[PDB]
């Protein structure tokens, strides 16, 4: 119930919410149907429109007008935004020369530069170039401020997940807004774009920026704008709040535009109808900037111009139907469109079987335009699994397509020509970032970065301590003139043991054999020196990784590689080696095919054994340092140490062997040497974080050898590829992956073919940031470089995406 008989007189766009059944005058009142009877009349004035004209200059104030051109409007704070231009011979902001803002130039009483977040829905990254002739205000912000060529959204590349990620710094799996439509089985409640459940606070997790600010004594404007409030009124409202007394005035504000997304859905990302929405958004930006200039705030406020996601060409004809794959289509509920999520229609149907649904959707038609996954098998870079609102069965839809349950859903719901929601590495899904103001840099281009990083920066801009989030605080310091955050490297928790030769060969009963009993003071000292670390500078280029949790591990040195060997997990946590451009690839000799050698530095009790692999009919083994890349036939023996062995399904060995035998050398030849760090990952609870031992669900049969869920590699070289990886004086270049350790290659529809036709495609899909691997291993890389720590943080957030320009 709402008693709508009170009044908004003096209360229009009041900042604090009053509680039912009292009548409201804030932004949300319309969305709850709770506004006072006179809200429209008093608070949504339109008379005479949004612009001063010459005849209005110096007019007698008429309070009915939407905005004012009377002499008293500046002190009231309610001039039309072009007042000074029309009536006082001032220039529009866009027509002024760019001039560096070296310090905040603010009115007296301003404690800090305000922040205005100007969010545009569906604003694809390439609009900045492609729409540049029609967006002069935006283009000035971009060229004079700090900009990225694009900003990476989160998956799914839909509005609510991305706006809430911008507000929180969290992945959707952690903030809980995992789609624009959701079912929460604990709640037994559904969230939709239409209707009321979406207003319930239980959907919205984490701590959004307005809460962070309010808790730390920094006031905030509303972020949500009711759809019926026109853009011109949202801008004037912001500008009126900026005229409040010091003790009442917010320091952080948001504007949202539903354009150009609304038109993009109708017309496609580049429809000729798109030029006008872009012009209209630019005009709105000009209204704000002229408005700020009238308030003497245009060299005071930090403005962020940001999108939520891009827009792709998608039409009704490019729809795949589950009814063409599944016999049982009426026993499922599909969340459809540019992604799929499947669950049982009834929890009382015990004949529902996810395994049979996955198989019925796997590589069934030659050009099939979606791929099914159990959510734990999705690329880890998506961070799209650890939430009960994400269904176990996921469908990754190809760009330009939709998935639906039955054809009738598509014609009983062509209209649309654009959509979005696809994998967040797809070029059409990328969006925009510009920062302009005293705290941002001047005329500066920065590399592309992820939207999860922005919360920390916005906190930095407001002097706030960010709530715990998925940004890497400091990785965006290069965007900022001041207010940088200067973190320390985390402390190493476990220090390594450095074992020498402590065991005789006969103490081992591992069931392993090797043909290695074949015999010099020149080369006896030389191999002692290699086992004590004499080539370590070559193979460990960035210091040893720090172990950030309590465990027991050993550093093992070898001619060709160095490793950190876990006594708990019976394998390396990491294996580091450098391959020069000149390196030669060799074979595993016939006589060494099945060779596994005990490591006399490590106890039998802390070693794997070959018998377990014999007895486990599903599990085989590989090696982390590849025997193919040995520096000499004698060094090759090191690669067959039991301490270099890891458990591998035969299907995965196809992948791994191709990576090690062909791709590593390819990379070294393309990048002028590479340093490779490889290792296992255990994430059985799909939380993105390193498992403890008691979380492992699978061991090599009859042993305590845990089976990884993934294998990673970090492949580092010199950004200036004229210098070799091992003698690089400047910035680094990295690519990484987190490959799923699967017992089949069902993910790869062409896996019956030679590995040259499918393995690299798989590896590209599972590209990763170093930071992703850090979370999954509890390791901290790049501890000893010549580079600044903020630069290294940026490097650790880099994602190699494999998309063209
Ligand atoms: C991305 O950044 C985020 C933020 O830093 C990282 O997420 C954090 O990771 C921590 C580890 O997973 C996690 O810490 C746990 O928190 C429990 C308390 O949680 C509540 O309070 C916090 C603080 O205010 C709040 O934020 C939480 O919000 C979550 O839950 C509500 C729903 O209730 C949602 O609205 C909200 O969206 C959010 O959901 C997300 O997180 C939860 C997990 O908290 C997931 O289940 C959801 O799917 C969703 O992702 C909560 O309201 C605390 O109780 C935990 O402590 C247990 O574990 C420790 C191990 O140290 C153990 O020693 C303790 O004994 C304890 O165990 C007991 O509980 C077990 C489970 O019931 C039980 O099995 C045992 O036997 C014991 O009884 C733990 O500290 C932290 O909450 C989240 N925060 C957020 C916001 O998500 C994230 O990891 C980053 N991602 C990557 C890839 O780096
Ligand atoms: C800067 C900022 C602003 C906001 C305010 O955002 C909104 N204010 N007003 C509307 C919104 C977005 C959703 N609405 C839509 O019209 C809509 C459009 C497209 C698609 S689609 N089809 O493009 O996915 C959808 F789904 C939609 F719902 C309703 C209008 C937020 C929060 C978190 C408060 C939302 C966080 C931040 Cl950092
Ligand atoms: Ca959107
Ligand atoms: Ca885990
Ligand atoms: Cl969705
Ligand atoms: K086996
Ligand atoms: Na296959
Ligand atoms: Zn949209």
């Amino acid at each position: 119930w709402t008693a709508t008989s009170g009044s908004c007189k003096g209360r229009c766009f009041e900042l604090q919410e009053v509680g039912p059944p009292d009548c409201r005058c804030d932004n949300l009142c319309k969305s709850y149907s709770s506004c006072c009877h006179d809200f429209d009349e008093l608070c949504l004035k339109t008379a005479r429109g949004w612009e001063c004209t010459k005849d209005r200059c110096g007019e007698v104030r008429n309070e009915e007008n939407a905005c004012h051109c009377s002499e008293d409007c500046l002190s009231r704070g309610d001039c039309c935004t072009n007042y000074q231009v029309v009536c006082k011979g001032e220039s529009h902001w866009v027509d002024d020369d760019c001039e560096e803002i070296k310090v905040p130039e603010c009115p007296a009483g301003f404690v800090r530069p305000p922040l205005i977040i100007f969010s545009v829905d569906g604003f694809r990254a390439s609009y900045m170039k492609k729409g540049s002739k029609v967006m002069p205000n935006i283009e000035k912000l971009r060229s004079c401020g700090t900009h990225a060529p694009y900003m990476r959204p989160v998956y799914p590349t839909k509005t609510f997940p991305n706006l809430y990620t911008l507000a929180t710094g969290l992945y959707p799996e952690s903030h809980g807004i995992v789609g624009n439509s959701m079912y929460d089985p604990v709640f037994d409640a559904s969230f939709h774009l239409r209707g009321r459940e979406k207003f319930n606070h239980r959907w919205w997790g984490g701590q959004p920026l307005w809460i962070t600010a309010t808790k730390q004594g920094v006031r905030a404007g509303t972020f949500f704008w009711s759809v019926s409030i026109p853009h011109e009124r949202r801008i004037l409202t912001i500008l009126q709040w900026l005229s409040l007394p010091d003790n009442e005035r917010p320091s952080v504000y948001a504007f949202y535009s539903e354009q150009p997304d609304f038109s993009g859905h109708k017309y496609g990302p580049f429809g000729p109808e798109m030029t006008n929405p872009l012009r209209e958004i630019d005009k709105t930006v000009g209204q704000l900037m002229d408005g700020l200039k009238q308030l003497r705030l245009h060299r005071c406020v930090n403005v962020i111009f940001v999108g939520d996601h891009g827009m792709e060409d998608v039409t009704c004809d490019r729809t795949e139907f589950l009814s063409n794959y599944l016999t049982n289509v009426d026993d499922i509920t599909l969340v459809p469109g540019t992604l799929g999520r499947i669950r049982a229609k009834s929890i009382n149907n015990s004949k529902y079987d996810p395994k049979t649904i996955i198989a019925a959707l796997t590589c069934k038609k030659p050009d099939q335009h979606f791929k099914p996954y159990m959510k734990q098998h999705l690329p880890k870079r998506l961070h799209y699994a650890n939430n009960r609102r994400i269904e176990d069965i996921h469908l990754l839809v190809d760009r330009r397509w939709h998935v639906a349950r039955k054809p009738l859903d598509v014609y009983k719901k062509c209209f649309f020509q654009g959509d979005h929601g696809f994998d967040n590495k797809v070029n059409s899904m990328q969006t925009v970032f510009v920062g302009y103001g005293p705290t941002f840099k001047y005329r500066t281009k920065v590399p592309p970065f992820e939207n999860i990083e922005l919360y920390n920066v916005m906190c930095d801009l407001l002097g706030l301590k960010p709530a715990p989030n998925n940004g890497t605080h400091g990785s965006l310091n290069h965007l900022l003139r001041t207010n940088t955050f200067r973190p320390t490297m985390p402390d190493e928790v476990s220090r390594p043991n450095y074992p020498g030769i402590m065991y005789l060969q006969s103490e081992f009963d591992l069931g392993c054999t090797c043909d290695d009993k074949v015999e010099n003071k020149l080369e006896e000292l030389n191999k002692r020196l290699h086992t004590k670390g004499s080539t370590k500078e070559r193979h460990l280029l960035y210091g040893r990784p720090a172990v950030l949790y309590r465990t027991s591990y050993d550093i093992l040195y070898h001619t060709d590689f160095e490793s950190g060997y876990s006594e708990i997990f019976l394998m390396p946590l990491w294996t580091s080696y450098t391959i020069s451009k000149q390196a030669e690839v060799s074979s595993i000799p016939e006589h060494l095919t099945n060779c596994v050698r005990p490591d006399v530095r490590v106890s039998p009790g802390f070693s794997q054994n070959c018998l377990a692999y014999k007895n486990d009919k599903q599990m085989s083994y590989g090696f982390l340092f590849p025997p193919y890349l040995s520096s000499s036939p004698e060094a090759k023996y090191d690669a067959f140490l039991v301490t270099n062995m890891v458990p591998m399904y035969p299907a995965f060995k196809r992948v791994w062997a191709y990576f090690q035998r062909v791709l590593v050398k390819k990379y070294a030849s393309e990048r002028n040497g590479v340093n490779v760090i490889s290792g296992p990952i255990f994430d059985y609870n799909y939380d993105g974080l390193r498992d403890t031992e008691d979380e492992i669900k699978q061991y090599v049969e009859g042993s305590s050898i845990p089976v990884p869920t993934h294998y990673y590699s970090i492949i580092t070289s010199c950004l200036d590829f004229t210098q070799p990886a091992d003698k690089c004086d400047g910035p680094l270049s990295v690519s990484s992956f987190i490959l799923p350790h699967r017992p089949d290659n069902d993910e790869s529809c062409n896996s019956s073919e030679d590995e040259s036709k499918w393995v690299e495609e798989l590896m590209k899909m599972h590209t990763a940031r170093v930071r992703d691997i850090e979370h999954l291993t509890g390791l901290d890389f790049y501890r000893k470089t010549s580079r600044s720590y903020s630069e290294i943080l940026t490097l650790k957030t880099y994602l190699h995406t494999y998309e063209s320009e």
